């Protein structure tokens, strides 16, 4: 195991108020389909009614796929030295925070870690793609488990870690294709018609867009209920929520669909991602400016600052806060 | 002791093949949004507009907002996110690499100093051009300020002295340095008037300050063009290319902010949005990146290496200008 932060120190310890953070790892969401970034439809109407939400209009993802971007999102090495083949053997930020006492839990309704959780106890990773753990899989014809199912019973995690610092990753299914029409329950079918087939190139363009934007409305609801769930502990915990998407998505420009293109050739749409940060006013955390130029490189500094941790390798590195 | 980052660096072909001669103009205080090619409403680069083969890069971000921070970073191997200005002078930089692989390195400075970038090479490869001892062009203006075009005089003696070798020539411009923009150019570029002729810029009328700044750009446009014109006189025997990047931008009164030097955490967009131009001769086989490519000062080191067919297993995937 190769270290990058054994100098890491937690300045104050939970004493002081414990801190509770949800990190929503998003999936396949494009920045230019976010209402706040100038999009022509209102894809985030619930987040708009929550005070304290910062939308970041200029964030660029590490890469264009889940396997590539996710480990880089928790890396110390930054996009320009990230190497997907050796990422799993590096100390990542969750290894650091777990070593300083923060309780880490990772619930996944997408796929896996991807390696990011592999040095921590297996009990701290939970698969939520199956109805064995996810209580919300019967809400749609496809028996697809839903991201909001990752919220059920999180109060049992808090009680089991009463008074400790806590960081909760919720890894979204989000907007992953090609079958966007299956990513959301029927209550979010606001834009119609939608394309209902797995060959995007036969979709009519607007039907494809409509399905994709309905999926964002489902993600907007999931994020909104994530913050509402944290508000039930604003009494005993300093609560914050952070959202960043792993990568964007192509929707037919120059004939390009889905994602996964090499960075040297990937179009703008595959790397321009939304990010949200919310925190309760009790907590004293100040978000950076909304138009700050940011990348996935800001996640690791952000996560460390959220828990008052210092490591002489990532400070002065721009964060979301 | 010097800390190395590219002792693996390898030159694929040697000068065999045609030798290569490159001028790298390190600019000063130039803003991307005052360049005509980037949509500015005045023609601040009328001579560069008449040269075939010039690529303008419309989305380049400087490492920092000052000479001390940006210049060493422009030649670093570490990238902005691991660059540490306090220790940059003990790092192998890209000029150390190219020098040990045989490329002849020259640094002429009409700005200040290196800043540390040249400190491991023989002092004969750095030349001060701020004074009339080396610069022949200083009596052209009330202030006896020596001019950037004086750095072009006698470069054929350097080429002759390194005949057939690969060569990279840094010319460190005085350029658009403030606050006295009106002093940076001779009267032949005093095209936009009235101009402000005082130090504390806030009393200036906005247009008169802008006018002095834009005349200063016309002087730079002339310096780059004649740099290209000088390289064209050796396109026969050498593959010639010119690269220009400014060290940082400049604030011109927006929200009351002038000059540069703000910490990156608070710096306005204008202090970091810089022009970059790359020119190359017909014969040379070098292809520019797309002009809207998102770039930073981190692209300079790979560019210089690729210009000399050098590969270094540390910047191998890093975006360049070419
Ligand atoms: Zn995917
Ligand atoms: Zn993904
Ligand atoms: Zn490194
Ligand atoms: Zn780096
Ligand atoms: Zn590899
Ligand atoms: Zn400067
Ligand atoms: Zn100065
Ligand atoms: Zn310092
Ligand atoms: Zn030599
Ligand atoms: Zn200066």
């Amino acid at each position: 195991t190769i270290y990058h932060a054994k100098d890491a120190v937690q300045a104050t310890k939970p004493m002081r108020k414990p801190r509770l953070v949800v990190f929503v790892v998003g999936e396949t969401a494009r920045a230019d389909h976010v209402s706040f970034n100038g999009y022509e439809r209102d894809t985030f109407p619930q987040l708009a009614k929550i005070d304290g939400v910062t939308n970041f209009s200029n964030v660029t993802s590490c890469g264009t796929s889940t396997a590539y971007s996710v480990p880089c999102m928790f890396s110390y090495l930054g996009a320009d030295e990230y190497d997907v083949d050796t990422a799993k053997y590096q100390e990542n930020v969750l290894d650091t925070l777990d070593r300083l006492g923060v309780s880490i839990l990772w619930r996944d309704n997408n796929s896996d870690s991807k390696g990011v959780m592999d040095k921590l106890p297996k009990a701290q990773f939970a698969d939520y793609k199956s109805a064995t753990n996810n209580a919300i899989c019967n809400t749609n014809p496809y028996n697809e488990c839903r991201d909001v199912g990752m919220l059920v019973g999180l109060d049992d995690f808090v009680a089991a870690n009463n008074g400790k610092d806590m960081l909760i990753m919720l890894h979204q299914m989000g907007n992953h294709g090609p079958a966007y029409f299956k990513r959301y329950d029927e209550k979010f079918a606001k834009f119609t018609p939608v394309c209902e087939g797995n060959e995007l190139a036969k979709c009519e363009h607007q039907s494809l867009i409509n399905a994709y934007d309905n999926a964002l409305l489902a993600t907007d609801d999931f994020i909104a209920q994530s913050i509402q769930w944290l508000q039930t502990h604003s009494n005993a915990y300093d609560v914050s929520m952070l959202y960043v998407s792993d990568h964007g998505e192509s929707l037919g420009e120059n004939g390009v669909y889905l994602h996964g293109m090499p960075n040297a050739f990937a179009p703008k749409e595959q790397r321009s991602v939304p990010a949200f940060f919310w925190t309760d006013k009790q907590t004293g955390i100040t978000p950076m400016a909304t138009d700050t130029v940011l990348t996935h490189d800001a996640i690791t500094p952000t996560l460390l600052k959220l828990f008052d941790v210092t490591a002489d390798k990532v400070k002065d590195r721009t964060a979301f806060i």
